[PDB]
């Protein structure tokens, strides 16, 4: 499946002047599309959609942790916290900080629950106990998005993020409250209208998590897709650079992800 589009994957990847790892798996029938999917890709911002996913599993040992006010001061406040910033004269609770952070990429709410989680080890541990031995998360918001070209930090691959996405969104890594709960905040994420969801169809029902180190071209997205009377359909999709002056594209993560459908026979 993954020869079907080999070649308009390596002419889309020439066009955007870097590097494109997608991975893509049917649900109903198992069919894989793969290219560069076992190459590591900056995570960016996309950590974030499996930090709530921690949150949600931590939440599953210690009842209300989702309704627990968390107070911040505004040392707290990291550049592009869109949310978190109109509240940090009340506070927030952990449930809003995790629907910040996976819906408006919040970086001052990332940290703070990174902060609860024990850190960048405490998020990588999670992913480790899920059966995620690719991921890793090094450092915090903002310093996390350098996408150094060759720097295994803050990495992960298309398809362990994909494999890793299924687990907690269709499989049994989280109960099943907790599971329709980070469902919903992918569902409702604001800042990915250009990338997959640009490849779907009107109809189709979708969550996602985008990533934006904006730096050597870094830029990523990944989403469960709800063909409609129809088995799911989950996809990454990361694209690098290699001049730390190379713009990212939205439209270069839509095509892919395109091309990554049509390679599945949707
Ligand atoms: C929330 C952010 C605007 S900053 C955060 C971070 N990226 C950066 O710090 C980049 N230097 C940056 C890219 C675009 C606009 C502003 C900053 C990351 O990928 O984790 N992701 C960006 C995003 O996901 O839109």
């Amino acid at each position: 499946l993954t020869n079907l589009v080999a070649e308009p994957f390596a002419k889309l990847e020439q066009d955007f002047g870097g590097s494109i790892g997608v991975y893509a798996m049917d649900t109903g029938s198992g069919a894989t599309v793969s290219y560069r999917a076992e190459e590591r890709f900056p995570l960016c911002s996309s950590f974030k959609g499996f930090l709530a996913a921690a949150v949600l599993a931590r939440s599953q040992q210690q009842a209300g942790l989702l309704d627990t006010p968390i107070r911040y001061g505004k040392n707290a406040l990291v550049p592009w916290s869109p949310i978190s910033e109109k509240y940090l004269t009340t506070g927030m609770t952990v449930a809003e900080l995790s629907a910040a952070a996976v819906q408006y990429s919040d970086n001052a709410a990332a940290n703070l629950l990174l902060k609860e989680l024990g850190g960048p080890a405490g998020l990588t541990a999670f992913m480790r106990s899920i059966g995620d031995t690719t991921f890793r998360l090094d450092r915090w918001e903002l310093e996390l998005a350098s996408a150094i070209p060759g720097d295994a930090r803050d990495t992960s691959s298309p398809r362990a993020v994909t494999e890793s996405l299924q687990k907690l969104t269709l499989g049994s890594a989280l109960a099943a409250p907790q599971r329709q709960q980070f469902v919903d905040w992918l569902k409702g994420n604001t800042t990915g209208n250009h990338r997959i969801r640009a490849a779907v169809p009107a109809d189709w029902a979708v969550g996602d998590k985008t990533g934006t180190c904006g730096v050597y071209g870094t830029a990523n997205d990944y989403a469960v897709v709800w063909p409609t009377g129809r088995a799911p359909i989950v996809l990454a999709v990361y694209t690098r650079a290699p001049n730390k002056d190379d713009k990212h594209s939205e439209a270069v993560i839509a095509a892919a992800a395109r091309l990554a459908l049509e390679g599945l026979g949707v």
